[PDB]
């Protein structure tokens, strides 16, 4: 199906959000008038045939879940593709994170905890469309609006390695390092984020990648600087070393520290 | 050109088929993204007697027109078969409907509700002329109101033998073309009946048979433009 | 008072008229701040006959006037020309045409239904005659629908102002005497009714005496059709010659009609 | 594990306008004193039960449950100790009859037309049965449209509930094989085929003096097609033939109706 | 069943519970959606076993709370009950608690203008009013139980989570409370100390024990009149304490 | 044009949000449509140039349409009040946006402030064409118009100071303390803005008026984690001769805003 006219005649480009590997865009439909989001995927950087990239696509839009960004359409040109995705209005995990510690507080279990069920749901959903995101982390996961009850969106989901320092490792799980993708790496990098939630630090810091990934690999990480036992045996579980032992997003859901 | 990952049926949802012209059909559709209602003529491509390109070029000078009493083509999409024009919904919705309802009831319509009415068709006739496109088909039948309401708007749809003009026999398709016709329509919203049925037969005001013998006036250079119709006393 | 920086231009984009008064012309409008439909009534200072301070009071009541059944005015604006009633739209439209239509049908309206209609009618006249307020003009052609579904409200409009046959049909004897009082409006109810539910006017005639004194001295036909007993006693009441025996809204409201 | 709403219907809603007077009950415009959103309740008398109210409820759930484009909404049912009420969505078209007889006045609907009305009637229907439900008594009084757009959806309203609780017109629509109490999914096939021929003929089939005339009638005659359907394209009367089969066993289901030629004519 | 209306079905086929937002004393509180209208709404569960007087007492004071209809009180719709349960169905707020605020301007180093409190303690002094003269105290007035209905920097409040505790089974308790004395002056005492802590950073009378606050309470740059009007707020006898009414004329 | 109540017959008066030299701010419903509104109430007696100066000023400030200037819908006028009428922003000031960052110890992106200050330039560009000079330029004259963190901005409060009767200082043109009043002084106070929303700090800081004057006039910036790009156009914008200071729409055509 082919569309007479350019992206520009179907959206208006606001204002850029980011960039990568292509930019990030706030939109407005000229027929409607919504406002949406356009993810700009410049096909130049394509290191791998683009139909097992439309493919994998294709299956991204796939994705139903309250708790999974929507994407309603997939445009392309000669040059590049348009993921038009709906707008979140209630800004970055990180964001909450971070005005935590600077307001001198904690962020509740009950609170982190309705979070990450909203979380591991959607990672249960896109496990069995048999999606790995492979980059989850507090700025890829939004609100979708500015309320204390604001539900949660993933967005972001990994393209990279079909694209191809220290900040960029400190969610990744140990056996990633030895480029062994599994979506148990997912669950590693929900737990990571959960002891983020609940600490408000990270499990394995470090000045260096290879610091961080040497610590990940063999350190367990301080309990230490005030968690509930069965809050610390779920992040024991999902920040296991072992990814044949780490367990699925739906045996997560069953854990003790949900009740 | 922009291609999009799907089909017209991953766009929309095809609700009912409305009608079914020479060259394709006409639906009420339901877009998925939105959930907004559209209703798309669908063109086959099997019927086209001219090259593409010019087709095409004629429809994008089209889907340019933005009148309050034009109607609204949102885009339009192409596979293989088709093409298909999206545009807005009226709700209406044919005019002619208005006038086989008066010829029933056994009253006529009113000569201030009918200059309303022309005022609008004018309006939006010295609009698209300026655009450079002739409708060739203006009846009542392709004439829309936009709402159920008494007091609802026109909107002229189907771009392109009662309502042709007799320069169009001799194949001079012009601007001056759909002023006949709106002449035809004026005089059928007035009188009850066609002024050329098988010169014409004329109660109506001075002011008003003045303007009809004017927009019907036999010879096509003669015949006044929309703009110096829209100037008539008629109208005030 | 308040002024506006600018005219009812500035406010209002004048999109199609309605209809012409002699008072002067209805227009269909579109308020420039909200995008938000109006019709505004525009009333020609010229043609007052009475000091322009008792037009500004009784139009001030009638902006008052907040019902369910009765249109809605907004804000009233002034040039030193004209007045200007800003009003919601109905679409309507009029009760004129549900009485037309029937008859083309042939299919009678229904008992049930026009009791409906009579209690949002009725309604409507026992709040505005509790603020004072005689309407003077009301016929099928000043009765609107909100909306165009079958079961849409009404909205009585064009509230009479005669400080500056056809209405004839609906004037209460008393009124040719010059005597004005809510009765008549309950008198002009009472012919509606009758309209409704038969198709005919109770007084018909080819000359403005002729209906009048039919008005007076004449009984309606009420074997056409059939009615109800209950429906041709409160008829009766209504159309009752004498204004100070004809019972008020409040009262019509609570006869047994009403109750099927 | 019943659940009470703290206070009466007269709480939870203002009753705007009596809509009518059902075979069951009346109906009224209603709004809801909390949204305040527009809603048509219809009251049924518990009075007139014939079976016991654990039933009935169980009844209304399955039509509740029914989820489709041309299938009547219903949000809610509560009941007080003397009344029923059934909270459902409002149309604004109003009724199918409507149109046919606005259509009588005129001059007689388009086959084109009705075509794309029986489409959605019969998807309904197979949609409905597929749930084990049987409608018994379609007729245009108990079709709505949604609004009144010239191209406006119909809603299937009043399903029957004859059998639960204790006409003239429901006759004219009635199978043959329900006057002798066999009551199956066929009948609603039957019932839509003398509404598809009053929307292309201006006539009912089967007309009489007396239900004894149009039960015998409807049980043997066959409709007068030569007069009255001579507007019609053949393929039209062949499937009114076909729905309006006197043996149930040979008149096709909702769904085999769907694959009819008259469908994909136009 | 107490002679209420009969719904077919349960609690879930009308509501679909979204979230949970907290455990209360006696029951949760759920972010939810009404299957009919797809609107949102915030249920309270109360549970029934939890408490310590006939359920007529419960669902007569949850009427009167229901009857409750002001600008800056929660908006409770209805109220449903199975045999475990009540649901108290209430308008969603978006703004988030008082509390955060206050705690957002003490993090950042600022304090909160004087205009801005005045307007709000106008809001909240109005509700107290109203709901004073339908003879209800509210009996936990706090920055927690007092939401944003919108993020806006100029959201109007509402006032949520009227007391019930003693229906069931300090920093803000007037002395009197203390010793048993409950009374709708309690609420002008609690008042008052959310403003002294809307214009302050600080709780008046801080401690980190009952007894500690007990006592302190009940013996112990902001402009003069407004002081003037805390120091009536906060008057230990109830009977020398002003009325709602009486706050909001005045001067300040 | 006359309305025929008062300013209390079509606005509700919700809540007082602020209060100026010759005037108030209100948050405000409308009666008719229930819309809220910001209503800024300026005191006429209070002015020192002619009514008809104030009157035409206010008005080519309504003509102002652009996303990123506030709308101003309608202005009112009684005996003692003009009511300019504006749309709602939800998003609060842009000195928020700052005051919260310094709070975080973090700091503002280039990229954020880039468009940030896109908007805004055009916004410049647009009623700079329309012969309008603000004069008042400060975050706390920048407001967004939702909380989103994308949120657009809408210039408010258009300055009239000078048309009726130190911290408006900090963003004062050199050229302004010397009365020269021109469109270039908007250039200073933006290129003030961007450098606060940069580095956190204000870029000519005093215990006193005169202090801040001298400085302003004469004392270079501290430009000591900017881009060479950023100090370039800061450069430029803060060029003591507004002469050789680049008008709006030069600015938006500098390298800053093509490579962030
Ligand atoms: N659907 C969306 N709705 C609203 N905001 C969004 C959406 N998607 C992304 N964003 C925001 O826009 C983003 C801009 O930067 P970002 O998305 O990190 O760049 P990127 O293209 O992912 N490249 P990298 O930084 O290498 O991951 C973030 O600020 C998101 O919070
Ligand atoms: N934009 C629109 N909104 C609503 N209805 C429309 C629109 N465009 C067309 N229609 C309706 O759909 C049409 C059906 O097809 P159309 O061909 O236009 O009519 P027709 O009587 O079949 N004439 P033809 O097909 O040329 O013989 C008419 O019923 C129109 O009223
Ligand atoms: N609020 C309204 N909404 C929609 N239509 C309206 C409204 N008020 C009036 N109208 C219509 O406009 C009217 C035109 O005037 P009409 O009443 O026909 O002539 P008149 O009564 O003799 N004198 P006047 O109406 O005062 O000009 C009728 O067409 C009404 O149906
Ligand atoms: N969901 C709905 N929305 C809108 N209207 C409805 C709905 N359900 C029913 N109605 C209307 O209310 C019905 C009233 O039932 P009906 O059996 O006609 O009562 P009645 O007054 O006895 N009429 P009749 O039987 O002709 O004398 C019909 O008028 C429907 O058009
Ligand atoms: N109407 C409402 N809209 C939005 N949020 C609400 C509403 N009512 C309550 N909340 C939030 O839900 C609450 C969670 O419960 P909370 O009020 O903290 O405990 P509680 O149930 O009152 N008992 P306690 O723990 O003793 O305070 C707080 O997060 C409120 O901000
Ligand atoms: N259109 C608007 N929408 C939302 N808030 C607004 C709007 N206009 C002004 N405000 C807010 O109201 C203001 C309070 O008054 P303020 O703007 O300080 O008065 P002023 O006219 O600037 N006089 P002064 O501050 O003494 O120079 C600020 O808090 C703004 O954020
Ligand atoms: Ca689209
Ligand atoms: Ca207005
Ligand atoms: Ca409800
Ligand atoms: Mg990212
Ligand atoms: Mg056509
Ligand atoms: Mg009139
Ligand atoms: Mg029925
Ligand atoms: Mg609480
Ligand atoms: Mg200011």
């Amino acid at each position: 199906l082919y569309f007479q006219g350019t992206i520009d005649d179907l959206f208006i480009f606001k204002r850029k959000l980011g960039s990568g590997f292509g930019d990030v865009h706030l939109v407005e439909e000229r027929s409607s008038g919504l406002e949406r989001v356009i993810k700009t995927i410049n096909k130049d950087r394509s290191q791998v045939p683009m139909e097992q990239i439309e493919a994998e696509i294709e299956v991204l839009k796939s994705l139903d879940h309250p708790n999974i960004i929507k994407i309603f359409e997939v445009f392309e040109d000669y040059h590049n593709m348009y993921i038009v995705m709906e707008t979140c209005e209630g800004g970055e995990l990180l964001e909450r994170i971070v005005s935590a510690q600077a307001r001198g507080k904690a962020l509740s279990e009950g609170y982190v905890a309705e979070l990450m069920k909203q979380m591991m749901n959607a990672l249960a959903y896109f496990h069995s469309q048999h999606v790995v995101h492979k980059d989850l982390k507090p700025e890829n996961i939004l609100f979708q609006d500015t309320s204390p009850h604001s539900p949660i969106k993933i967005i972001d989901f990994g393209l990279a390695e079909l694209f191809k320092a220290a900040g960029t490792a400190l969610y990744m799980a140990p056996e990633v390092f030895k480029r062994d993708v599994t979506f148990k790496c997912d669950i590693w990098s929900a737990g990571v984020v959960m002891y983020f939630l609940l600490t408000g630090c990270l499990p394995f810091t470090g000045t260096s990648l290879e610091e961080v990934q040497q610590k990940a690999t063999y350190k367990e990480p301080n309990y230490a600087v005030p968690l509930t036992p069965q809050a610390v045996d779920l992040l024991k579980q999902m920040l296991t070393k072992d990814p044949e032992r780490r367990p699925s997003a739906a045996q997560v859901l069953h854990h003790e520290w949900f009740k």
